[PDB]
């Protein structure tokens, strides 16, 4: 069908007025739009993309680390097995490190080589993709990060309407900017974002990228394809065969992102990308305050536990911060948060009471103000409030956190552990009790 090749939701911007017009924000965060391409965004805001050019990056921080992915240059929208015999999803890629200076030299020489060749099944040539360049340090990237404060609020790295701002600590690559340096054929394999959070991606240019997008509600079909073909959906590198998807009645959105175009990847949207030319891209996550975002983040948080994968967004910690600090006025979002908090509060009460009835002391430990969420050092599950720490780590004040189950598996009666409490019961009950739906007259 044509229903399987739907048009891309696309907003065409001319000026600042268009960029700050509230229907834009609403269009991006509408769950019916799996992706939104905001064309002409950088030009409309007079954003200086030059601050993210390879030449500028090399001058700024020439020894900055780059995670190199070495890949094969595959034809068009396809992915062939090493031998060029059949199309497959798997596309593993070896990792190494280099610096911005060294990668720049390669990106530039690759272009010169192409010019010289233009004046002259596979097997395929090898290319290198410069990935995951960490732009978190404001003292190294001051002008770069400042330029991105010119965006409308809903798309910024930091804003009051961004759940990731309410986490209250850094989640590298989500509430900090990552940069990608590309040559033609550089591929971002298929995935969903961490905990299904929206992503913002700006192409710096000078060349284009081609994007492939599948709506969130078809992710199970792709997960099933992965399980059938011995791939881990979450953790392996795969490039979907478009003929498999068409045969499975999965719609695929496909489009070109030109320099200065902003791509909004909506919550839980499955996507993959290839560079058509030589370009750089910048990206980060945003978590709009909508029922759909919160729900999908919680679903993936729980799915991650079943798949034994760490959630980079600590959804327990975040939910308590939301209750302390955000006046929520959408009834649907409100009820989801309230439901989650009650579950958390009740499981904590059940556990705390079992510990006390077993004669185990609970030690008042408290918390530092900007202290991150904790995860179990063994199984990597988020641990909230009651921290299980060995007698030795407690004495040494390293406070290495375990969850209850992992502690119990190590030390049957918890004789090797102390139990540390970061929040008083009465304080958590109050935050819950005082978290009520705020009235807003708007839709
Ligand atoms: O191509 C762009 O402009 C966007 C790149 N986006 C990426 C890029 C990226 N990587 C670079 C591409 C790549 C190439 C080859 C193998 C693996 C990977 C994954 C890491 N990883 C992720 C990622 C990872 C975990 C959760 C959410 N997102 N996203
Ligand atoms: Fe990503
Ligand atoms: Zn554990």
């Amino acid at each position: 069908k044509d229903k399987l090749n739907p048009p891309t939701p696309s907003i065409y911007l001319e000026n600042k007025r268009d960029a700050f017009f509230p229907p834009l924000h609403q269009f991006c965060t509408n769950p019916k739009n799996p992706v939104t391409v905001i064309r002409g965004l950088a030009g409309a805001l007079k954003l200086d993309l030059g601050l993210f050019s390879t030449k500028t990056l090399v001058e700024a921080n020439n020894e900055h680390m780059v995670e190199v992915r070495t890949q094969l240059l595959q034809p068009a929208d396809e992915n062939w097995d090493p031998t060029g015999t059949k199309k497959i999803w798997r596309c593993e890629s070896n990792r190494s490190h280099t610096t911005i200076a060294k990668y720049a030299q390669y990106q530039a020489s690759s272009f010169q080589e192409s010019l010289r060749e233009e004046n002259e099944k596979g097997p395929f040539k090898t290319i290198k993709f410069g990935t995951n360049i960490d732009l978190s340090d404001n003292k190294k990237w001051k002008l770069q990060l400042h330029e991105l404060t010119k965006l409308p609020a809903f798309a910024r790295v930091v804003s009051a309407g961004n759940l990731l701002t309410h986490v209250g600590h850094t989640i590298l690559g989500m509430n900090t900017v990552q940069l990608y340096m590309k040559v033609p054929g550089s591929r971002t394999p298929g995935h969903q974002e961490n905990n299904n959070f929206c992503s913002v991606n700006i192409n710096i240019g000078p060349g284009d990228c081609e994007w492939f997008v599948v709506p969130e509600d078809y992710w199970g079909v792709l997960n099933d394809f992965c399980e059938k073909n011995n791939l881990n959906f979450l953790m392996s590198s795969w490039w979907p065969n478009l003929e498999d998807l068409y045969e499975a009645n999965v719609p695929v959105y496909r489009f070109i992102q030109r320099p200065g175009d902003l791509v909004w990847i909506n919550a839980g949207t499955v996507h993959w990308v290839q560079a058509v030319g030589w370009c750089n891209n910048i990206a980060w996550n945003v978590g709009p305050l909508t029922a759909c975002q919160y729900k999908l983040a919680v679903e993936r948080y729980e799915w991650n536990k079943l798949k034994s994968v760490k959630s980079p967004v600590p959804m327990v910690h975040l939910s308590w911060n939301m209750a302390r600090n955000i006046k929520v006025s959408d009834p649907k979002l409100f009820e989801m948060i309230k439901y989650c908090l009650l579950k958390i509060l009740k499981q904590y009460q059940t556990l705390r009471e079992a510990l006390v009835a077993a004669g185990k002391e609970v030690i008042w430990h408290g918390r530092t103000n900007d202290e991150p969420a904790h995860y179990c050092s063994i199984c990597e599950v988020e641990v909230f409030n009651l921290l299980f720490v060995t007698n030795e780590s407690n004495t040494q004040k390293t406070y290495i956190v375990h969850c209850h189950d992992c502690a119990r598996k190590t030390s049957k009666s918890l004789e090797n552990f102390v139990v540390l409490e970061q929040y008083k019961m009465e304080d958590l009950i109050q935050v819950y009790d005082q978290f009520t739906l705020a009235l807003s007259l708007s839709s």
